[PDB]
RNA sequence: AAGCAGCUUUACAGAUCAAUGGCGGAGGGAGGUCAACAUCAAGAACUGUGGGCCUUUGCCUAUAGAACUUAUAACGAACAUGGUUCUUGCCUUUUACCAGAAC
């Protein structure tokens, strides 16, 4: 096993730098989701229980999402749909009209985070 | 529009009393605080049918039919409630509330 990875070399990979820091949140960072389709835009769920949407080119503030009383750990964002769901601490998922950005369509049933 | 002729029918006397041609006829009418199924808010908006292009979709062209609803816009010349979210009001907590919005 061993001197048949010796024998392989893996493939090179350009390094990576640091190009822009943001700072926005009032709390971590908890979790970010990228926009699926176009790529404008990323949205940064976060500790302060609201989400940000940064856009990605400029690295610009564009919205605001609150309505989470405790910490955003997950946001995903769909590729079929203009629906942004959302998860925290405080035992809710949402969902999220990213053509109106309010929160329709409520979800219930865990027991905690 | 009286009257005459032409036309369409009509009670019919017919010609034919055949092959015909026209209209009607080859399982009703009125209803029911009966039912089922469709359908009822959108480029001012629908569908069937023929033709051509691209390669079925879509477009263009020709044609037929469009009930109900709608312009001081809506089936209802009528008018309640609930959920979420935002902003207020009441001010021990909650429910029940206050009264504007958006969905
Ligand atoms: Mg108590």
């Amino acid at each position: 096993r061993y001197e048949k990875l010796l024998s392989q070399r893996p493939e090179w990979h350009a390094p990576w730098k640091l190009s822009r820091v943001i700072n926005g949140h009032l709390g971590w960072v908890r979790c970010v989701a990228i926009d699926p389709v176009d790529n404008e835009w990323f949205i940064t769920g976060s500790n302060d229980t609201t989400m940000k949407v940064w856009d990605l080119a400029t690295g610009k503030l564009k919205t605001t999402l609150a309505g989470h009383v405790m910490t955003v750990r997950d946001v995903a964002v769909s590729d079929r749909h203009p629906y942004l769901f959302s998860v925290s601490e405080d035992k809710t998922v949402k969902c999220w009209d990213l053509e109106k950005n309010q929160i329709i369509r409520d979800y219930y049933g865990h027991l905690s985070g």
